[PDB]
């Protein structure tokens, strides 16, 4: 089975998934000055007043945050999304040192972990159809720094010793996703691919200039969780991240000037 240590690492996957090597593959180094400013770009529309999470499960790779997503609740539109996008789960990736941890860089810079917003196209039914389309998904992706800490992120990081291996769930209802924003929604956007195997090529990136902090402690707890499973010899859950690929001719455009 696939995951990120050194012989299952992503420069193993190609071997399983031979689209590992594709023409839009994710993530990418975020050249600032390359970037062009798009005037046509629409502000974002975030609709997660009516979010109703479900569950917290550690899946071996990371831990996600499930949401119901069986109506128009927690829906993202605008920018250059056509149609409405529903909110299916939020997962992090992070480092082993705080110098490290997200997927995506800017100017070759790397934070310290990444949030991923995932929804789907409406239009398509249900998840597993979405994935299967050029338009299917957008994930919003938001850095997270060191500094101060992030109080609308305690909640998971207190529930995150019931998850600790892998297959391991717990409930998790009535957190509110609003309180991991940014005050910025500017952006940059550019057509890519899921970041895990099977790295479909259907996913619109929406990610945002402005990090958020996140204390050292609250970065400490996701260290602790473990890819193993339970009665298992443990191995800790970092540095679940995928490098750069290359851009190979896409043109990553920015909200803002
Ligand atoms: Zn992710």
């Amino acid at each position: 089975h696939w995951g990120y240590g050194k012989h299952n690492g992503p420069e193993h996957w190609h071997k399983d998934f031979p689209i590992a090597k594709g023409e839009r593959q994710s993530p990418v180094d975020i050249d600032t000055h390359t970037a062009k400013y798009d005037p046509s770009l629409k502000p974002l529309s975030v609709s997660y007043d009516q979010a109703t999470s479900l569950r917290i499960l550690n899946n071996g790779h990371a831990f996600n945050v499930e949401f119901d997503d069986s109506q128009d609740k927690a829906v993202l539109k605008g920018g250059p999304l056509d149609g409405t996008y529903r909110l299916i789960q939020f997962n992090f990736h992070w480092g082993s040192l705080d110098g490290q941890g997200s997927e995506h860089t800017v100017d070759k810079k790397k934070y310290a972990a990444e949030l991923h917003l995932v929804h789907w196209n409406t239009k398509y039914g249900d998840f597993g159809k979405a994935v299967q389309q050029p338009d299917g998904l957008a994930v919003l992706g938001i850095f997270l720094k060191v500094g101060s800490a992030k109080p609308g992120l305690q909640k998971v990081v207190d529930v995150l010793d019931s998850i600790k291996t892998k297959g391991k769930s717990a409930d998790f209802t009535n957190f509110d996703p609003r309180g991991l924003l940014p005050e910025s929604l500017d952006y940059w956007t550019y057509p890519g691919s899921l970041t895990t195997p099977p790295l479909l090529e259907c996913v619109t990136w929406i990610v945002l200039k402005e990090p958020i902090s996140v204390s050292s402690e609250q970065v400490l707890k996701f260290r602790k969780l473990n890819f193993n499973g339970e009665g298992e010899p443990e191995e800790l859950m970092v540095d679940n991240w995928r490098p750069a690929q290359p851009l190979k001719n896409r043109q990553i455009k920015a909200s803002f000037k």
